[PDB]
C-alpha cells in the first residue's frame, strides 16, 4: 500500500484529502481490489456472465446464479457475528443478479467445532428462509488462529430476469435501500435480510431493475462507483439521501460505512418512485442516492458542499502487482497429513444446521441435489484439500478440483461451472505458493473442461508470520435430472478404481463414474473412501454398511459403487460388502 499511496500522489498529483484517503484505503486494499490476483484470475477459463456471482444457464430457461465468498477476518475476531454476516453478504451477491437465494452451502476450516461459527450461519441462514443444503466441514490445528469460513449461497433466476451488476446509460438513478445506514466499520440481523429479499425481487418482476450491486464492503462508495465504472460513466452520489441510522454522521462516514442487510439499484428515474414505494412497504429505507451520468468523474456531493471528486476508474482499478510463472513440478506423494476426524451431528442438530433438509439425496453423500421441477434440477459440491495443498500447493489444489468433478459425476450431474474462494497466506512474502495455486486452478480447469464461473479471494492469513496451508476452496455446478438420481437401496459394495493417482487416467475414472451413474449405481467419492456422515446417513434409510474398505493414501483414484450387479467397467473392480436391512 505504502508503493500504492506514492501511486495515489502521483495519480492524483497531490496528497489526498482525508476523504480520498479513506475512499481510496477500501477500494485499493486487497479485500476490495485484488491487485495480487486481478492478472492470475485474469488468466482462468470463465463463463456465463458473471457480475456479483457467476450465472449458469440451465436449461435455456432458467440459470443458476451462485459464488462462494469468505469470512475470514471478521470470524477470527467475532465467530458469530462472523459467520452470519458472511452469510448475510454472500446471500446479497446472489440476490444482486435477480436470483432468489435456494442454498447455502458452508465449508469450516478449524482448530476445533467452533460453535459460534456454525450457528451463526444456520441461524442466520434459518431466518432468512434459505435452507443449508450442504457443507464441508475440516478439522485442522493449522487453522488455529485463523478460522477458514468459506459461505457459497445459490439461487434461481429465469434468463430472461437476469440482473446486471452495472450501470448501462447517462441519466439513470442509482438507488439505496434495506438496512439504515449508521457508524458501522468505522450485527446484522435476517428478518431485514429477508424483507430485502421479498422486496428486491418484487421490483426486479415488475422490470423496476436495470441494475443491481450488493452493498459490503465500502458501503454507497464501492456499489455506486463500481455501478458506474463497470458501464464506463459517472455518478453525482448525493449523501443527503441516504437513510441515516444515526442522524449526525460525517459526509467520510455515511459514505464509507458498511451497514448490513442493503442494496443498491440502477434503474429509470421515473422508477424510482415504484422502488422507494416497494421498499418502504417492507419496511425498509429507500432513497435515490446517486445518479449515472457522461463523464467519467466520481462525483460526491453531501448537500451543496463538493466531498470529493476523481476519475471514477482511478478508484475502480487498483494498482496491479505483477504475476509470477509457475512451472508444475513432478508429481510427488503425499503422506498421511491428518485433519483430526471430529463427529459433529448432535452439534449439527443442536444449533439446526441441518444441512440438506430439501434436497433429492441426503447432502451426507457428498453432492447435494436441487429440483427445479420433476425433471430439471442442479448439483452444489464443496471441496479442498490443503492437506495435501500444504505438502504440495500446485498439485494439492489441481486434485481438489478433479475430486469434485468426481462428486459431482458420482450423482449423475454434468459439471457445468467452478466457483472458488482463494484462501492464502502472505502474497507478497511468498508470492509462488499463490502463482502454485491459481496455475492448478489454470490447469485444472482446461484439463476437466469446467470453467471458472465466479470466485473470491482471502490472502494474509496469518498468526505471527505463519501463513494457513494454502487452500483453494472448489465450489462446483452441475447439471441433474432429479428423477434419474440414485437413492441407497440393499446392495453389494465395491471398490472402483485405484488405491493411487495419476493425472492421465483420471478421466477413465470419470468414464467409469459416468457409466455406473446412468446405469443407476449409488456411487461415493470421498478421499476416506468411507465416513461416520456416510454410516450414519445409511441409518436414516435402515441400511447397514458393511465393508472392508482397500487402503488408499492418501490422494488416490477410487470411489465406492454399491449396486445390485458387479461393475463391469475398463478400471479396477473389487467387490468388499454389503448394505442391508
Ligand atoms: N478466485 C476467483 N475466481 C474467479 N473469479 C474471481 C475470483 N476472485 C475474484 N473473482 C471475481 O472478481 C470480481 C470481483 O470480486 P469481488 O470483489 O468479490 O466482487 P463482490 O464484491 O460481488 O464479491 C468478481 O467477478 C469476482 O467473481
Ligand atoms: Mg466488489
Ligand atoms: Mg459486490
Ligand atoms: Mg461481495
Amino acid at each position: 500500500k505504502l508503493r500504492y499511496l506514492n501511486i495515489l500522489k502521483e495519480k492524483l498529483g497531490r496528497e489526498p484529502t482525508f476523504v480520498e484517503l479513506q475512499a481510496f484505503s477500501v477500494m485499493w486494499s486487497e479485500h476490495c481490489g485484488y491487485s495480487h490476483t486481478k492478472k492470475y484470475i485474469r488468466r482462468l477459463p470463465k463463463t456465463g456472465f458473471e457480475g456479483n456471482a457467476g450465472v449458469v444457464n440451465l436449461d435455456d430457461y432458467y440459470s443458476v446464479a451462485f459464488k462462494i465468498e469468505s469470512a475470514n477476518h471478521p470470524s477470527a475476531i467475532e465467530p458469530y457475528n462472523g459467520a452470519a454476516t458472511g452469510v448475510g453478504g454472500i446471500i446479497r451477491d446472489v440476490l444482486a443478479m435477480g436470483a432468489r437465494p435456494t442454498a447455502i452451502f458452508d465449508s469450516l476450516h478449524m482448530s476445533r467445532i467452533i460453535d459460534g461459527i456454525i450457528e451463526g450461519i444456520a441461524d442466520y441462514g434459518n431466518s432468512i428462509g434459505v435452507p443449508t443444503v450442504g457443507g464441508e466441514l475440516r478439522i485442522s490445528s493449522l487453522y488455529a488462529h485463523n478460522p477458514l469460513v468459506n459461505v457459497l449461497a445459490a439461487g434461481v433466476v429465469r434468463n430472461d430476469m437476469l440482473v446486471d451488476s452495472k450501470a448501462s446509460r447517462p441519466g439513470q438513478v442509482i438507488v439505496i435501500f434495506g438496512g439504515a445506514t449508521g457508524r458501522d466499520g468505522i450485527v446484522g440481523d435476517p428478518f431485514a435480510e429477508k424483507m430485502l429479499i421479498e422486496a428486491f425481487l418484487e421490483m426486479v418482476e415488475e422490470g423496476l431493475v436495470e441494475g443491481a450491486q450488493d452493498l459490503g464492503a465500502g458501503g454507497v462508495l464501492s456499489a455506486t462507483s463500481e455501478l458506474v465504472a463497470k458501464g464506463n460513466l459517472g455518478a453525482i452520489v448525493h449523501l443527503d439521501r441516504v437513510p441515516l441510522r444515526e442522524p449526525d454522521m460525517e459526509p467520510w462516514e455515511i459514505l464509507i460505512s458498511e451497514s448490513q442487510e442493503r442494496m443498491a439499484v440502477v434503474t429509470s428515474p421515473q422508477k424510482a418512485s415504484r422502488i422507494l414505494e416497494i421498499a418502504r412497504k417492507h419496511l425498509l429505507f429507500g432513497d435515490v442516492v446517486a445518479e449515472v451520468i457522461e463523464e467519467p468523474v466520481y462525483r460526491v456531493m453531501y448537500r451543496n458542499d463538493l466531498v470529493m471528486e476523481v476519475p471514477v476508474q482511478l478508484l475502480a482499478n487498483a494498482p496491479e502487482e505483477d504475476i509470477v510463472e509457475y512451472t508444475p513440478g513432478k508429481i510427488p506423494e503425499f503422506k498421511r497429513v491428518e485433519f483430526e476426524e471430529v463427529n459433529a451431528r448432535e452439534v449439527f442438530e443442536q444449533y439446526d444446521h441441518m444441512v440438506g433438509t430439501d434436497t433429492v439425496v441426503p447432502p451426507g453423500f457428498g453432492a447435494a441435489v436441487m429440483r427445479i421441477k420433476r425433471d430439471g434440477g442442479y448439483s452444489l459440491v464443496t471441496h479442498s484439500r490443503a492437506d495435501l495443498a500444504l505438502q504440495d500447493t500446485y498439485w494439492g489444489t489441481l486434485i481438489a478440483v478433479l475430486e469434485s468433478v468426481r462428486k459431482t459425476l458420482s450423482v449423475g450431474a454434468e459439471p457445468l461451472a467452478i466457483t472458488n474462494c482463494v484462501n492464502y497466506g502472505d502474497p507478497d512474502v511468498d508470492p509462488v505458493g499463490l502463482s502454485a495455486m491459481m496455475t492448478a486452478l489454470k490447469n485444472a480447469c482446461e484439463f476437466s473442461g469446467v470453467p471458472v464461473a465466479s470466485g473470491n479471494a482471502s490472502l494474509y492469513n496469518t498468526y505471527q508470520g505463519k501463513p494457513i496451508p494454502p487452500t483453494l476452496v472448489v465450489g462446483m455446478l452441475g447439471k441433474v435430472n432429479p428423477q434419474k438420481v440414485a437413492k441407497p437401496k440393499p446392495s453389494k459394495v465395491f471398490a472402483v478404481g485405484w488405491n493411487d493417482f495419476e493425472l492421465e487416467r483420471e478421466k477413465e475414472l470419470w468414464r467409469a463414474i459416468r457409466k455406473l451413474s446412468e446405469e443407476g449405481a449409488f456411487i461415493l467419492s470421498s478421499s476416506q473412501l468411507l465416513t461416520r456422515t456416510h454410516v450414519e446417513t445409511f441409518r436414516e434409510y435402515g441400511l447397514k454398511i458393511e465393508v472392508k474398505l482397500p487402503e488408499v493414501r492418501p490422494a488416490h483414484q477410487m470411489v465406492l459403487v454399491f449396486s445390485e450387479r458387479t461393475p463391469v467397467v475398463d478400471v479396477p473392480v473389487k467387490e468388499i460388502g454389503t448394505l442391508s436391512r
